[PDB]
């Protein structure tokens, strides 16, 4: 269900992954990822168009039906608009309230597709902004991230020392963010191609 | 908090237990409980009022803010009220249907406390009226309905079937609801009177 | 790390997927799939190393690492002898046992990969010869038996659910056996071919 | 309902005695100074924890379970593996909190003991603790509901029960009114509350 003539999965796997990847570089190397609303459903949304607007019509746009990801409960539509004025007030000042505002977040999962990272970069977005910090997403382990993650909404104890111990102080370092997409795809099993090569 | 002068919170589990038991037996024995709407939170707030109004404020009211307890999040306040509107609206017709809504009313746990307990009531009453039947409690086992209470807002399958599989004709039986009432207390660690012995 | 000098995971993906179902097409088409022994490792090891002997070596023969999947808690090494042996001793004269047979095999997770696919052939011959049926995979949705078989080992009533009603006496249809084959391949991810037309 | 060395047949009645006995048990436990006696790390110690609580009560006391045990979200040892199992415990090494959490995690795992597995490990936690870093958890400082969760939860990732125990650790390991509110508090954990150990 796409906007290219894509009729087979594996195929839109490969496009989505290099399409949205130059996009993401582009978004960085313009400047433009700086010049966006930080912390809100607005640079979300932002983000998720920059990144997918060409590959899907959805692309940005709160969707409209349940999404159903393996037993992780979802904010069901009828809460949607709800939970993300809700988030769009919670305070992000320290760690604590920025993983809890990110778990938050993860939760809503507001688009059809491309939660995730999307929502990886608004939350780097945030980590800089307010602790001028980012995450070395290389010091973040694959299965260790995707357990933390679905164990957040219980606990984010486990999300918050991965982070914690992935934080960094190179903000404005063009190989942490570049690398962080490309890891941040692998999350997500997309890994036919790296960022900087594109 | 309580109305009681009560500092001390084993005192209270003792006290509470009492009272609201006497209130469930009076709630059977008076017709009362045959006079409540059935399967909407008007009618469940009637029975939380009944269990609990000598005991605590905030008996029948919907909460303002959030319960954590377990491996699920509850419905938090933000949504309480739409969810307990969607309820209200939920079906009701054969067991697939009750159960779903038990399901969901138990995720919404609209009160402070005492939820599990007005709930299993409310549960049994909708039984009554749409099937003809009751659950035999006696014929749970605790830590069968516990883990199977835990897993049903991923999959409902384990307390269909707990409950299927307890159904009785006897809905006018006093003692299947008396020994119901002493079981659906001891799930939540209650058991220091007898209510049939109150 | 196979007997072709694949080093693309991707590529390997692909190849893997062909050879192995030509080699479970003709384990069934040569009947060679009738005279293995029925609900043992022996009869295990010999399906495995059917499909497997062509892409991978250590094909039908037990692992010497721990292996993991998502937070399932798979057999350590130390135990998997201990485990083998055991399961080789649990009965299998109903649904039930069957199921628990199952489940246990599935916690062994003997071989270094393949487990999944070689088990539910292995699953297939128990209930052929217990019960005269097998599984119409096409009754089973695939989230629906993720998520069951990783709640097995806690509880083992959502995959007993999906198997009882997916029974087919149906024991000689060769086409309920290979679509088996190609469903038995989308649950694992691998969605490139059909097997029938190999 | 289990066999029991008293005559009784109520589960609730046997749950007051086994807990008031055994509660006297642990008060006798430390005050004989029997606790300091004790093998430190070892299945053999756990055992004479177990045995010391719980022989009054039942048979099965200090010995290994000869059949398996069910209960929550994950399964225990079964007994197959269950010697084996002990025997890899007792190897583990106890020098660091990482590792005395991941130690403590595997022991609750086994759950050797037909029952009683949690109030003994505690106590047996704590004497680990007390010998390789000189310290004991107070444990008033660890919520009922955060310790079963995060317990529950560890044999997936004992980051939770980790953070409980080292934000709970204290230096006063000889605090006599430190074991005896950590054996009420232990007993609280699994549901008795009808005594208090002091007042024993």
């Amino acid at each position: 269900e796409n906007k290219l003539g894509i009729i087979n999965q594996l195929e839109l796997n490969r496009v989505e992954e290099r399409v949205s990847k130059e996009n993401a570089k582009r978004l960085y190397d313009s400047g433009d990822i700086d010049r966006i609303e930080v912390g809100t459903f607005k640079g979300l949304s932002y983000i998720h168009n920059y990144l997918f607007e060409d590959i899907y019509e959805f692309a940005g746009k709160v969707r409209s039906q349940n999404i159903s990801k393996g037993n992780f409960r979802f904010a069901p539509v009828m809460y949607l608009e709800i939970a993300l004025e809700h988030i769009d007030k919670m305070p992000q000042r320290n760690l604590d309230e920025i993983v809890a505002k990110y778990v938050e977040m993860n939760i809503a999962a507001p688009f059809r597709e491309g939660n995730g990272r999307a929502t990886r970069i608004w939350l780097d977005l945030i980590l800089k902004k307010e602790l001028k910090r980012v995450v070395d997403w290389n010091l973040i382990n694959k299965e260790d991230y995707l357990s933390a993650m679905e164990r957040s909404p219980v606990k984010d104890l486990e999300i918050k020392y991965l982070i914690s111990n992935a934080l960094t102080d190179k903000i404005n370092d063009r190989e942490i963010f570049m690398k962080g997409i490309d890891i941040s795809y692998y999350y997500e099993g997309y890994t036919e191609y790296n960022v900087d090569e594109l």
